[PDB]
DNA sequence: GTTCAAGGCCAG
DNA sequence: CTGGCCTTGAAC
């Protein structure tokens, strides 16, 4: 499917591909290996599919966060560049290409938020958030705002929050801890409450989105806005005289934006891994290669030290690199999705004032965080055998998705409330945006009883955006051959996909919800026999 | 429009009207004069309009504060009850129905804040505010707060503030002094700093509102709350065992809640003024009449001495009357509105810590306190004639309303700062809530110049909730007769209603902003002639 | 003395 | 087979 002696490179349309193609022409001139660069559409989507088939490009350029998902699917070769080459680039950029303890791509370019101020309105920008209210009151008298940015999305408000002891997941020796989230913290609450103190006094109306702040800053209304290089071009045509500089410091500590690293990764299916490493290390990652790419379309800051020094002569790019070094690498692991969501609401609720700060942040932390089951508890509660009728507690492992896999976890029995009802209360306390459907998956020790089938099927009638599937280990009946079969048929009428957990489902649960301590799943005796038994009884019930 | 030999009575819906109707039935049984009681909606709003047309009710029941606004519009008949009858009611209640030196209504009922405590948690309530922090530390150990009330509104926090030499306006014999405000005082600062000392140690979280404190007290969390009789019914259904007692004393002096007096006023347009006085003096204001009204819906404490003694057997009502006698009558004059606002913010800014105490209180006092303009200075500075070009200070009288007339005053020239810019700095230092529009009115010696016009029109672009109208005595100029006209046309574009002061405007200013010593306005020669002349030049300028 | 995981036997 | 019922070894 994929050739030898030929290099195929995939790069997005907004990044300069003509300069990269000219680099490949230099590589072909010197070596004889012909290089072809392509800028397809949705290549961040196209690449996983074509690569799962042993096809696709030899090299893939994209932001480093997606590369973690590519690395979990084994689509990326491991690279071991000499430490003599690892120096050549800034050290923190090599951490963005590290997944599960091994390097999966080459750092190329750097992006991060930075402070954009009006030089005419502000000849000397403030170095601290603490000076912002005062400044605003002086500029609210000329009909101007001091600062406006995209307060809705968490990528923009997060730097102030994380400036003081705030973080998503602690990093260590090239691996994140999904169990630990610094969303709830003294300093995170300090930054968020400072934000709220700005919006209460209406230094920021709190309804500000990206376009309201871009229209505001670009038409001369606001003196400062927090944004990245992606928008620079616009401000250059607005004729506004401006500048980029360090994001202000809260409590004296630098604020921490989320750094995105444009990276070049190697397809694991490629026979040209070494050809690729030679091209990347000796032709792309040079002053001449990155400059040739840059003249076509900007790269922002670059990871290559020498060329980054040549580019820092631009004060804007210098600011980008400075805020990047004072910030934190945007994590590449899956749980980050559940993070964004769990934060995207928590700031908004604390912004409008419809929820207090510590409530929004505690709810955010416990939402986007790990809770893992026990192994002995799981093995005991989920055994599908005979003689399992003597089990009382029902356990329920859940996954909420849309495909963005949001929160996951497990619930158990508590004071007469069967688990299904507790999940109804959990997903009800959790707000919903009924313009988008959600796909909710259940893994239950016992299938729902009649009361649970009726309550759940009703909840499903009322929120028709939700679509539920239920995998149960065991079929529950009290007063056999009357009620629960009709209840399960009632959930069937409501369109609930009811299956009985097969072996692959027990693997999924074992590696998804349980704390296995890297232990392989161990099937007990009679698992498959009881599974096709119970699935037979179920096919007898519904149909 | 309004009948003779018939009495029509207006009373709010929350006050017992069936008992009052039975009193009117007794009056009809004795005299033959039929009495009809009605409880319309927004009768406090409906009454001024219907009465301005010589219509409406014969008698109106409402809190005494609104009656001052009815008295200024001449809608209330003056009453001269014999001293023998005035001795029947408590003397301080007669000061609440006194406006501009003459009685306008009959006192009926009395309301005031009182201390409500949990008898189970607190068998012996503290008599002094000084004991409150210690008691809180003892109850913070059982999971309870000692005291929680509505710290947002000034009606609730004012008793402690005024406990030591604090007051709104000094009252010399039924007459308030708008020029004197005791908001800034040694004892006022003592009470406010003690409140801040309670919120720094978090004996009160300072975000507490009326409903947070009612839910807290009624669910058993807090041991004491400061409230009035309006909420008693709720605490009765909460099954909480409680009591009402004296508000605690600060520095040994009784704290001063604001006393509200439910009053019965006579419509000045009624031919039945004497029928009304007979019904009120001999049928309503009796033990039998007030008891008949009370059995239907409670009146709280009453102004009639004998029946008040009969009701004091209820220790709650006795507490209400005691705090009322130790408090001060809530003034009925218009400036009280500027008072509430100027105080509502001043305590909040001193509560959060975003403004020091003496700053919040000095800003509050100078905010809500009259400030009046020398007659000679006004007459000199506002003369519209010719030969007025030789005047170089510019004065500006302002009114800020929403309807709701907040602060008024005048402003003048400074070291190169024209007035308009000084007013921009004043209304900027004054905070704004950009969810509500404000209507600001100007009265200026000179119309704004080009720099003024531009700065003001910009301020209006940035704060689009403000709507400005400018009345000017004179039109200003400087060579570029071109400009002073284009600047005024730019303010016209911004939506500023520009008019030139007519005679009625001079009357308004003369009786609103000037210290006239009760002297009628004296127009100089050529006022009207120069007025239509300048108005002609202005029409010629804008259109 | 007791409660439970597990498994087998027998009668529908 | 599916469901009902005893035996057991072994664990608090
Ligand atoms: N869907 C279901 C059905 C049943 N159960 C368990 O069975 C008992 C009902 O009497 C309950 O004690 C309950 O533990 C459950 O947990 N979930
Ligand atoms: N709109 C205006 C215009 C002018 N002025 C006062 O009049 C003088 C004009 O030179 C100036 O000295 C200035 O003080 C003013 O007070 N307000
Ligand atoms: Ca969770
Ligand atoms: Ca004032
Ligand atoms: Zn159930
Ligand atoms: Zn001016």
């Amino acid at each position: 499917k994929i050739e030898e002696g030929k290099l195929v490179i995939w790069i997005n349309g907004d990044k300069g591909y003509n300069g990269l193609a000219e680099v490949g022409k230099k590589f072909e001139k010197d070596t004889g290996i012909k290089v072809t660069v392509e800028h397809p559409d949705k290549l961040e989507e196209k690449f996983p599919q074509v690569a799962a088939t042993g096809d696709g490009p030899d090299i893939i350029f994209w932001a480093h966060d997606r590369f973690g998902g590519y690395a979990q699917s084994g689509l990326l070769a491991e690279i071991t560049p000499d430490k003599a080459f690892q120096d050549k680039l800034y050290p923190f950029t090599w951490d963005a290409v590290r997944y599960n303890g091994k390097l999966i791509a080459y750092p190329i370019a750097v992006e991060a938020l930075s402070l954009i101020y009006n030089k005419d309105l502000l000849p000397n920008p403030p170095k601290t958030w603490e000076e912002i209210p005062a400044l605003d009151k002086e500029l609210k008298a000329k009909g101007k705002s001091a600062l406006m940015f995209n307060l809705q999305e968490p990528y923009f408000t997060w730097p102030l929050i994380a400036a003081d002891g705030g973080y998503a997941f602690k990093y260590e020796n090239g691996k994140y801890d999904i169990k630990d989230v610094g969303v709830d913290n003294a300093g995170a609450k300090a930054g968020l409450t400072f934000l709220v103190d700005l919006i209460k006094n209406k230094h920021m109306n709190a309804d500000t989105d990206y376009s309201i702040a871009e229209a505001a800053f670009n038409k001369g209304e606001t003196a400062m806005t927090i944004n990245g290089p992606w928008a620079w071009s616009n401000i250059d045509t607005s004729k506004v005289n401006y500048g980029v500089t360090v994001l202000p410091t809260f409590k004296g500590q630098p604020s921490k934006p989320f750094v995105g690293v444009l990276s070049a990764g190697i397809n694991a299916a490629s026979p040209n891994k070494e050809l690729a490493k030679e091209f990347l290390e000796n032709y792309l990652l040079t002053d001449e290669g990155l400059e040739a790419v840059n003249k076509d379309k900007p790269l922002g800051a670059v990871a290559l030290k020498s060329y980054e020094e040549e580019l820092a002569k631009d004060p804007r790019i210098a600011a980008t690199m400075e805020n990047a070094q004072k910030g934190e690498i945007m994590p590449n692991i899956p749980q980050m999705s559940a993070f964004w969501y769990a934060v995207r609401t928590a700031v908004i609720n604390a912004a409008s004032g419809r929820q207090t700060v510590d409530e929004a942040l505690k709810d955010a932390q416990t939402n986007a965080a790990a809770e893992f089951m026990d192994p002995a508890t799981f093995t005991y509660q989920f055994k599908n055998v005979r003689w399992a009728k003597g089990r009382r507690e029902t356990y329920l492992c859940y996954v909420v998705k849309r495909s963005e896999s949001l929160d996951f976890g497990y619930l158990r029995n508590k004071n007469g409330c069967h688990v299904a009802l507790l999940f109804l209360r959990y997903i009800s306390d959790w707000d919903l945006d009924p313009g988008r459907c959600y796909r909710v998956t259940w893994f239950t020790s016992w299938s729902p009883c009649y009361d649970c089938a009726r309550h759940v099927a009703d909840f499903l009638r009322g929120n028709p955006n939700l679509s539920l599937r239920i995998f149960t280990a065991r079929l529950y009946f009290c007063e056999d051959r009357k009620a629960e079969p009709e209840g399960l048929r009632r959930l069937a009428e409501a369109g609930v996909q009811i299956a009985i957990m097969t072996y692959k489902d027990y693997e999924y649960c074992w590696n998804t919800f349980v704390e296995n301590h890297e232990r392989t799943f161990k099937a007990w005796e009679g698992l498959h026999e009881n599974s096709v038994r119970l699935s037979r009884q179920l096919r007898r019930i519904l149909q």
